[PDB]
């Protein structure tokens, strides 16, 4: 074929009771630092817009070509014109080829791509802005191999970057090494990483920036994709079990953690199902839960664990109902890095959002919508005091209740 | 459908009569620093691009659907690779829902917006590169609300930033209101502004930014919109009388100026039309006058008035002769605020081009064009007085006569 | 017709025999600096991409209209987000009037164009990622003036800037007035250049930037354009031999360097050729040769010879063994400019790509390409003393023998 244009932008506008700005975001929270989303309904008043560009081309032989461009931009500003604070950034530019007549065997369906991407089998938890897995960078590798036909494998070299890409002292390569192998519903993901001398990065200054740091990892992913609500129900549900250690011990940005010493260990669990209630109802639950230990300090600690739920009820072919019910518990032990101080507590969030599209309204995921909104936060004082520079204590946003309003935009095509 | 790709587009080159770099712009007077414009033609040597992606869908049922985004630059660099002064920004990401099925009565054919974006709406004086009024910013809102079937109403909600949006004590979001009514030719908008303790903004040091600023405002327009050259010849025109007190006194670029006192007043006059002479020539006047007191400073006072006049001669069906007159008086009393000084005059330009195109010669928007040209600029003396580090009396540009040549292209698609 | 997206795009991966970075390039050798391209294959590891929308337009009367934009980015970064280092600018901005009507005689299909170009007539020597000329900037001109049908002519003025664009005291615009005629296989190209007191540029201090730079340049070529292997089997080749004084002593970038002295004086030839073997091998040689005198500082001379080797081995009609051998001699002589010694050697690669494509593997330009590589570079260790913060010579990279594996995608459409 030819060209094509696909893309996601969310786009919208986050006030308080007195028509002044707040705080918002899927990552506000303390445990937002190490991972700890929360519902984003009526939560993010950015401007995030990607833009993919692609060059199709299917030859007559089956062969397929295919080139993509993802420009991204990021934007807390409402204003029409933002050059000085512009986020603008190639995300991903790749070439796949698929469907070669050459390939045979258990490569006969295989794609083979190469460059900066986000790996295709990338799969998030949507209402909570969280990837379940995010493997990107830059290198390649191959898509679908399949053996004895129902044991198909992906195998890559992405690589990355830790420090300063400028500073020629302050800069390191890390590399990872991935099999993602996919047997029925089941998935099981292995990734060793290697960042060559990244404890021996030096700043500015001429110090050790860590020292402490990891030159390695490994990384694993078990998966469950069923096509049911769990099993007991129409509907859909992933479920994932995370687990890393050193470099690895980030377990949704692959290798994108230089900080990590290497006794770094992590453990998180993933999980959320779509399902109707009625031929109006519909709801989606989620978890994201997660403990992780000797992280950027000896002995520290950080646990938490979400619940997000949300529900829509359709009134017309045009309009319906979103609610939005986050919660949210954390026991944090950073051990004086960054300056945090060790808390715990939890953090409610409940919102309503009047929604108009014209897609079903039943699918959770088509996306033209325009959505008017209203939110309620509250959370344990004490979390106030895990940063100085944090959302929960700043001036304006440390009281117990934390109404919002607001309209914003979002789609993908 | 599916994908839409449309912009604008000027670029080119201006040099003085010794071939060496001068002095040029639609707002290079003193008077432009409060909007007040002059001829374009010949008087804009850099480079500027609106790129704008669209992604349209139009459901069976007559419901359309609508995402765009808008990415903008301008240097005044005539190098091929400008990395290092790049002003690359996203201007807009919007979603529109049109004609949907579920909306009865007055919201009929009435389409649903989010997002950041120029409003529909706004309108301009192109041979002076500046808009009538430019509603702009991120919110939501509704277009085309039928009442009686003879009076059209626009509803919204635009929100902007005001300082610093990562100093978070030099930051303040204002919002505005705004219906937008309209009856035949007749246009009448009411806006009302709020920008919660913009006065209390204190800078990077700890000192109040300004301390008299305006915390609210308002904003009106009333336009006459017409089919003819002013009611007596063939052709069109537009008149529109702008007001403005507070935040609102900024009447272009609503709610885009925090300096503003409360007790800012402005009035703005904006008309010009357009007519054919003969089957060769084409004539578009036009003019923008102003009056703004206690604007900055308690008893200042800014009042100007431009007058524009372009003139084409088409010559072939390829070829034309583009002429432009542009007369500006001012008198400005800035009472001491940002170094200026108080300053009184006129400023004439005179342009001559001959223009490329293979559109309608005799439509002054068929704009694949191609011009050369030559303008001659003088101007008061005491001009330039009213600052040191402006354009009029700086090093070559002080002298009665100044002469410029160049070529450029303008479109738009 | 309407839209349309063409680009170019490499993007890659390139580590030593440690799993660790190191340096690559084309431009890596102290010849470099002043032009010295080696070959390219295995050894580029930026994602450098090239978006060019279009908007084209032909009329019923064969007249055609037509816009590009070139938004260009370059990361050596290899992660998915890139904003801090982001390069992304808008390297073009132009518009072509064709064919039109109303132009006859020698002008009859002859194009018109103005704004920011790369010059549609400038050519490359692609396995070394060099222009052989380029011309580039802002201005205006037009293609293919036809005289007695067998001798065509491009003129055009394209300018250029010295200097910071935002400090009027270093800042300097140079203009470029050229004449390109063609002549069957044979071109002959002039070019004058000036850009006024270059030499009275003062930087931020308040000193001379420079002092002795040139304020004019005379640039000239001479070209062979062969539809075979140099006359002696079947392909293609061009021969060119490039001249330049003053500011035309940069021979390739036009304009392009604004610190070369009036007495700079260089020569260079560029020649390539591409021819099969069989139905199996294509070869391309290619040769960049240079001297330079008085260029930057009286006395100075740089001299350098490329000989770059591309070979292609077709295996299946996906896969192809490419090979790369690279011979560069060079012998610098900077007189003090820059802390540069005066270094003289010779350096040597040796690349073996396993690539894998869809296209016709005999076509060195067909290009949606996935390869895999080897390096092997070595040089004498003399050339590590030219600078103390080049590559050679750097941390990691001075030894003899210096090994490199990687894995990247290259197309454009
Ligand atoms: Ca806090
Ligand atoms: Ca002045
Ligand atoms: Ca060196």
């Amino acid at each position: 074929s030819g060209f094509e244009f696909h893309g996601y932008a969310r786009s919208g506008v986050i006030m308080n009771d007195s028509g002044a700005s707040t705080k918002s975001g899927a990552y506000i929270t303390p445990a937002g630092e190490t991972g700890g989303a929360i519902g984003r309904l009526g939560n993010q008043a950015d401007t995030y817009v990607e833009m993919n560009l692609e060059h199709k081309q299917t030859l007559d032989n089956g062969a397929t070509t295919r080139f993509k461009v993802m420009v991204a931009d990021g934007q807390t500003s409402y204003n029409d014109w933002t050059a000085s604070t512009s986020d603008l950034n190639v995300r991903q530019a790749f070439v796949e080829l698929g469907n070669l007549p050459t390939f045979a065997g258990p490569f006969k369906g295989s794609t083979l791509w190469a460059g900066k991407r986000f790996d295709r089998d990338n799969f998030d938890i949507h209402w909570i802005d969280s990837d379940v897995v995010f493997l990107a960078g830059t290198g390649g590798g191959i898509y679908d191999v399949k053996w004895n036909d129902g044991l198909r494998s992906n195998f890559s070299l992405y690589g990355r970057n830790f420090g300063d890409i400028d500073d020629s002292s302050n800069s390191v390569q890390n590399y990872i090494l991935t099999m993602n192998h996919f047997a029925g519903p089941l998935q099981m993901m292995v990734s060793g990483l290697r960042a060559k001398d990244n404890d021996e990065r030096k700043d500015s200054n001429g110090n050790l920036a860590k020292g402490d740091a990891a030159n390695t990892g490994v990384h694993a992913l078990l998966g469950l994709h069923n096509d049911s609500f769990y099993g007991l129900r129409d509907g859909s549900s992933k479920t994932a079990l995370l687990y890393g250690h050193g470099l690895g011990a980030e377990v949704k940005g692959i290798g994108s953690d230089g900080a990590l010493r290497p006794g770094a260990d992590t453990w998180r669990i993933a999980s959320y199902g779509t399902t109707p209630l009625s031929e109006n109802w519909s709801v989606a639950p989620a978890m994201l839960a997660q403990r992780s230990k000797d992280r950027y300090a000896d002995g520290d600690s950080y646990q938490w664990a979400t619940f997000n739920l949300r529900l829509i009820q359709a009134i017309n072919q045009n309009f319906a109902l979103a609610y939005e019910g986050s919660y949210q518990y954390m026991d944090l032990k950073p051990e004086g890095y960054n300056d945090r101080q060790a808390v715990n507590g939890s953090f409610y969030k409940l919102t309503f959002a009047p929604t108009f599209k014209v897609g079903s309204i039943g699918d959770f995921f088509s996306r033209p919508e325009i959505r008017f909104y209203t939110s309620w936060m509250d959370w344990s004082k004490k979390l106030n005091n895990y940063a100085s520079d944090d959302a929960l204590g700043s001036d304006g946003f440390n009281s117990g209740g934390e109404w919002s309003f607001g309209v914003q935009m979002e789609t993908w095509f």
